[PDB]
C-alpha cells in the first residue's frame, strides 16, 4: 500500500507513535517520506552485506526482523520481516518503537539524519488534523 501523507498522519497517531519517546509525528513521516516514499512494500537488498531493507520504514533484516537469508542476523523485533510488508502498519509501528527505545533513538535511520534532523518538518503534518 502507499499511504497518502494525511492518511498515513492519522494511522500513525491512532498507533501511538506521537511523541513516543519523545518523537513527534512529523519526524515519523519525514522518515516514512525518505525511506519508502509512504510505500508498505517497499524492500531494498543491501548487497555489500546481505542485508534487506523492509516496509515503510525500511527497516533491516540484520538486527530487527527474520527472514532468514542474513548471515548471523538478528530479530529484535521478533517478527518475520514479512510482517514488515503487510498494508497494515500496527507490526512496522511496533517495530518501529523497538528500534528507538534503543540509545540512537529516531538517528538510528541515516535517512532521517541526511533529511529531516535540524529541518523544519511541519509541513509533514500539516493540514492532516493531528
Amino acid at each position: 500500500k502507499v499511504f497518502e501523507r494525511c492518511e498515513l498522519a492519522r494511522t500513525l497517531k491512532r498507533l501511538g507513535m506521537d511523541g513516543y519517546r519523545g518523537i513527534s509525528l512529523a519526524n515519523w513521516m519525514c522518515l516514512a517520506k525518505w525511506e519508502s516514499g509512504y510505500n508498505t512494500r517497499a524492500t531494498n537488498y543491501n548487497a555489500g552485506d546481505r542485508s534487506t531493507d523492509y516496509g515503510i520504514f525500511q527497516i533491516n533484516s540484520r538486527y530487527w526482523c527474520n527472514d532468514g537469508k542474513t548471515p548471523g542476523a538478528m530479530n529484535a523485533c521478533h517478527l518475520s520481516c514479512s510482517a514488515l510488508l503487510q498494508d497494515n502498519i500496527a507490526d512496522a509501528v511496533a517495530c518501529a518503537k523497538r528500534v528507538v527505545r534503543d540509545p540512537q533513538g529516531i538517528r538510528a535511520w541515516v535517512a532521517w539524519r541526511n533529511r529531516c534532523q535540524n529541518r523544519d518538518v511541519r509541513q509533514y503534518v500539516q493540514g492532516c488534523g493531528v
